[PDB]
């Protein structure tokens, strides 16, 4: 019986159709039904959504994310079909987010003018962690696949505006954040060991990239690690970060703060090949402007990548996939499909 005002084919009319397999997906096509994904989630088999319409989610108070609590059971594939959820907030529950922990696929979609929270957790507009590290069974690494993120987050511990946390690769599957921008504001409030990154906050395990992202919102951290792209790569992990660019301002409240135009913490532990940061970005530590220089590898705890002009990087962005992106009005690529 639904929890939601909505309402045989659709769970009994939570969706417009399907029933949640790889052939039929449950179809969403307002924000009444997207409410309902939680009462069909399965702790012994990943269920299938797909939007059908886009999602406005103004006036829903009671988002708590779709398996940030417990031990995490519930494999997600979610298909956005190019469409975009709007206004959606998460300030409660454990890992504020879309998914709370994303095992599984969620791919083509947009979130506009989100906004997330957490006191206490470190999290993401899409997801507090992409995958689960370390896992004996694959099917708990976890992908972001062409999408964006617009709005705001606020996170203790790892901040992205993708996702908090990215695990790792592992049983034939991998984690990986593929074809994505962002242009939320991303700020870890943590009062030490902030992990702050345009797309992803903290890396753990060893396995896993990101690859084709690029984000233009303003980073920051009151006390920690920066990065245009990544935050923070554990002790003891690891990293690819390939053909993907930093178009944020980056800020580090505290003097003990290190920002990276790419990563920001732990940076010679990863790989790198293609990364770029716009020439005209500001970088500030303790309220003083910091100059990067020209790098392709990371010898050290930043790891900076190599500057270009606004029009170059859009050059190279669209690139990346030219069916997919586009140049956008005001200088800044987005998807031929974005809001």
């Amino acid at each position: 019986d639904s929890y939601t005002r909505v309402p045989g084919d659709g769970a009994g009319g939570l969706f417009e159709k399907g029933n949640g397999t790889d052939s039929k997906p449950y179809m969403i096509m307002n924000a009444t039904q997207i409410r309902n994904m939680r009462s069909v989630l399965k702790s012994g088999m990943k269920v299938y959504f797909q939007l059908g319409a886009d999602i406005d989610m103004a006036g829903i108070d009671d988002w708590q994310s779709l398996n940030g609590s417990g031990d995490f059971p519930y494999e997600i594939d979610f298909d956005g079909d190019s469409h975009v959820i709007k206004n959606f907030k998460c300030s409660a529950g454990d890992y504020p987010s879309f998914f709370g922990v994303l095992c599984g696929d969620c791919r083509n979609v947009g979130f506009v003018n989100a906004s997330v929270s957490s006191a206490r957790q470190g999290i993401g507009i899409i997801t507090g962690y992409l995958g689960l590290k370390d896992k004996g069974n694959g099917n708990k690494t976890g992908r972001i696949v062409n999408c964006y993120t617009t709005g705001e987050v606020i996170g203790s511990g790892a901040a992205g505006g993708i996702a908090g946390v990215l695990a790792n690769s592992y049983d034939g599957q991998e984690s990986y954040i593929k074809n994505c921008y962002s242009n939320a504001t991303v700020s870890d409030r943590a009062a030490s060991g902030g992990k702050a990154g345009g797309i992803a906050g903290r890396k753990v395990g060893v396995g896993g990239f990101i690859e084709n992202c690029y984000a233009y919102g303003a980073v920051s951290a009151t006390k920690g690690g920066v990065g245009g792209i990544l935050g923070q790569i554990d002790k003891s992990c690891d990293i690819a970060i390939k053909n993907s660019a930093a178009w944020s301002n980056l800020t580090g409240v505290d003097a003990s703060s290190t920002v990276g135009r790419i990563v920001g913490v732990s940076a010679s532990l990863g790989s790198y090949e293609n990364c770029y940061a716009c020439e005209s970005i500001v970088l500030k530590v303790n309220e003083k402007t910091i100059t990067a220089s020209d790098e392709s590898s990371a010898t050290g705890t930043t790891f900076h990548g190599v500057a270009k002009s606004a029009e170059e990087l859009g050059n190279i962005i669209v690139a990346w996939n030219p069916n997919l992106w586009k140049k956008g009005t005001n200088g800044y690529p987005i998807f031929q499909w974005s809001e």
